[PDB]
């Protein structure tokens, strides 16, 4: 048996270490480096406001990230907002009986405005803590739904995405060689039909991860973008390409957790003819995408393959000392 | 029978639990997200009480993983494109039309240079420039900090990470959680440390620091989150160690540009439809979320390779030793 | 020769995968942090508008990144937006004959615009597809040349760098300690003179990546900064430094790809006293400055080395057998 070990572990190592494994080959991680250009337009026919035009480009993108980017989706717009006092919303912990439930400044913290110690009515049936703030406060409702900017779900994210591996002076782009400049005029990626074509649309982006754009649009969520540069370097740089993955990230279950979906406050600054400043106060949901890159890749190397094999015979040593027993 | 005794408990016993070599390793994909609550008040000299709200009005702009916490400023008002003098200077210091060169002193002094010479005041002159005027005046960011309520403002942090080896995943919100617990809950490693909902100024402790004396000049911040998984123990045993540095340098020699502060500014087209800015010098802390980890489940491919060794190292221990 | 091929392994690990390879060592990779601030001024003679001032500060980048940065450079500004009905731009797939070939929503996504179904003229000898938008609609027009921004290859960023290696607890920064404070007052670094200075001057980035400020800022592009830091944690903690390369990231063939250079748009709302919105809508060129940061490191270990060696022994056994196929 001793010669049947032996041709065992010869078919161990070279057989299954050094192809399923390919032990023989050393390691290098990508370094990344991406750029994203979003296009599209969407149109709202708000309530009031009347017919609206969001440029995706301009209007759409708060703000211009590197690697990832968000795509304004909802929102519950709050105008006209100065500096000022006015009532809390209607709370539990908000509410006063009279000028001695109104702490100054301890009140404030909550409700999003510091609290003078005067109390006043909220309205005609209820009175509640005076707060000086960005007023009038911003409206607690719901976001709208569907979602205004809707007409995301058609929008397009080119993605150029360059990576390079130090240790073997090997670099690479997504964009491959054997690519007209006229197809990605109008490409549009598609695991069947255009598996090349980094332009891809936003919807399809976040279908693909089995999930559903214009559900997460209203309330906002965050889709990881996986491309994985995982190369054989001692094979052609012809083989070497990227592969593209779809996961949502954040948690859609109410329940264990908090602040669920995605969204921010931001604001737009105007300098009042009067010479004082008034802003306009915007909560705006939408899907962030992360675009996350990562890989390995390998050439042979002596080192390594030595080493593999240098145990290789040591473990036929006790293998032929399993065998004894 | 005694040196194989020895090598068996320094395989088994030493690289197999103490440095776990029979696992393959495999570093972390990670993905965070942050949203920080609080207001702020501040009495200023003369503009009188005014609030700052943290969500809108204090967090230039609105990062990915890091983010940035307005804390003490120094603000220009009503710049408009024109002319006007230098700060004075030795170097943009002038006696007449001649010292001032047109274009060249310019890059110096944040403003382009006109050939003219005009008075910064009536006991000193110094080369005129166009630039955004009036210039920022020179002076020391304000003690304490406009924004010093900074200190109790809360960031929640949520992190989703995942190991593409081993198509595994786990977030920083653990399962055995309640919602209505994250409603007010607030981090300390004592009573709450599943609290993904830090506060500032605890961050800023924790890491030997303090937020009152660091939110003047500003600084940055490092939330290291570390992943150090062990696979092929429960999925549950999986969790966050979180961590806090100052990054900066404190310490005013051997560096340059001390703490963390930058530029930025408000457009408003005047009713005459000529423009005109607020510039805004803005120190804070800025928060770098930093996530990283390994992990490993058991493997024979590196459990027989380091025993393999083991062998062979058998060999050279009991022919070297009985050399010696 | 059995003596001879012992003596040949032996001078194999040791001496060549342990001092060329150095495979006694544990790897680690850095955690990084870095910090920028651009300095510089830029002037711009516009057609029209007269002398301008842009403090790269404040009015040159948009916005204020982490790591990486980008420097307004060129740029093409469409003014006094306001949300309205206009032409679309004539384009084959825009231009119409009548109210029949505009169709209300679809011709809309299109032409940067939403299309009612009036059709209009775009000018008195044609006509196209109205559409509400943030009309005027931006002019299609090649963005200037020399670049406005060109005084931006003499602007100058300051690169703060700490990192540390968890691993080895061990963690260091890019400005060394024997710097005096006055030094980085004024210095700008140069791969000759001064090469402790994180001060770099953006044109003298770009230039040593082989490539011309003067033409790249014109359309835009994206510059990657590397930092490698490659230390032996066994040497002393003074041989651990920073090594910077400069490599242009985008490709400026025009063919085999898309979006070439480097821009985006941007805006600025004012509130008419009409209390009714109006933009300035900005196709900003520039250059992104990525700063990229990495490297690895490692002190002494006898887990690995007794490894390396214990294979050695094994490869000394088989070395016998190949001086013996050799023989014949
Ligand atoms: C440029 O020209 C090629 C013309 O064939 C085109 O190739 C294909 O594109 C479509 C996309 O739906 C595939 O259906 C089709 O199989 C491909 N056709 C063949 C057989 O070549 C390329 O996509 C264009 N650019 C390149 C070089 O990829
Ligand atoms: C999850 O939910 C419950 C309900 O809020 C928490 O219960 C509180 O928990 C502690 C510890 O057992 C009690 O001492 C308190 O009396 C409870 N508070 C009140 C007033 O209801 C429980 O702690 C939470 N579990 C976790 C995640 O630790
Ligand atoms: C948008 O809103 C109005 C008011 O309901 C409607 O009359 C008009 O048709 C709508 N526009 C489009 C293009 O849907
Ligand atoms: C997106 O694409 C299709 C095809 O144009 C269109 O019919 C549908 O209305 C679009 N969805 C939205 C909500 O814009
Ligand atoms: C802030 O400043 C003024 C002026 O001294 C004072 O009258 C007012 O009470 C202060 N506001 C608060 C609520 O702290
Ligand atoms: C702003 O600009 C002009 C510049 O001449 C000056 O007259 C005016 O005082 C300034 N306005 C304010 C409110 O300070
Ligand atoms: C934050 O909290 C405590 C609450 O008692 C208070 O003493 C302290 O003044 C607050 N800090 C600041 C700086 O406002
Ligand atoms: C800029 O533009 C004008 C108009 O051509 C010229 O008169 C002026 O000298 C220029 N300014 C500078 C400082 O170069
Ligand atoms: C800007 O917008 C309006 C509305 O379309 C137009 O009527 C007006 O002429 C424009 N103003 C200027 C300054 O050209
Ligand atoms: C920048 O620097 C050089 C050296 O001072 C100068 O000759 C050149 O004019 C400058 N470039 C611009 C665009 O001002
Ligand atoms: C600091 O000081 C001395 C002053 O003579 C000078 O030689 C040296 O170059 C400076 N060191 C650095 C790091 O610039
Ligand atoms: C917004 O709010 C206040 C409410 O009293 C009103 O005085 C002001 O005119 C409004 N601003 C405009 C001009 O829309």
């Amino acid at each position: 048996l001793n010669r049947f070990t032996q041709a065992l572990v010869i078919a161990y190592v070279i057989g299954y270490v050094c192809v399923y494994n390919k032990g023989y080959q050393d390691t290098d991680t990508v370094l990344s480096s991406v750029t994203t250009k979003v296009k599209g337009i969407a149109l709202t026919n708000t309530s009031e406001l009347g017919e609206r035009i969001w440029d995706v480009a301009d209007y759409i993108i708060p703000p211009q990230e590197d690697g990832s980017f968000f795509v304004l989706t909802n929102m519950i717009i709050t105008t006209n907002q100065t500096q000022s006092k006015c009532a809390e919303n209607p709370t539990p912990a908000s509410t006063c009986t009279s000028h001695r439930d109104c702490k100054r400044g301890f009140n404030d913290a909550r409700g999003d405005g510091v609290r003078t110690g005067r109390c006043v009515s909220y309205s005609a049936s209820v009175k509640t803590c005076e707060v000086l703030s960005w007023c009038p406060l911003e409206k607690i409702v719901d976001p709208p739904n569907p979602p205004l900017l809707a007409d995301a779900e058609n929008f397009t994210v080119l993605i150029k995405n360059n990576i390079r591996y130090p240790k073997f002076n090997f670099n690479k782009r997504n964009i491959l060689p054997n690519i007209n400049s006229s197809y990605l005029t109008h490409c549009v990626f598609s695991r069947k039909t255009d598996p090349d074509c980094p332009i891809f649309r936003l919807g399809d982006i976040v279908g693909e991860a089995e999930e559903d754009f214009q559900i997460m649009a209203v309330r906002g969520g965050v889709m990881g973008v996986q491309i994985r540069w995982d190369c054989d370097l001692d094979m052609p740089q012809s083989w070497c390409v990227p592969r593209y993955t779809f996961r949502r990230l954040d948690n859609k279950d109410p329940d264990n957790n908090v602040a669920p979906g995605y969204n921010f406050r931001f604001a737009k600054y105007y300098k009042n003819s009067d010479g004082t400043e008034t802003r306009t106060l915007i909560k705006g949901y939408g899907i962030r995408f992360d675009v996350m890159v990562f890989g390995q890749a390998g050439k042979f190397n002596i080192i390594p393959t030595l080493l593999n094999i240098g145990a290789g015979l040591a473990l036929l040593g006790l293998v032929n000392v399993i065998c004894d027993w």
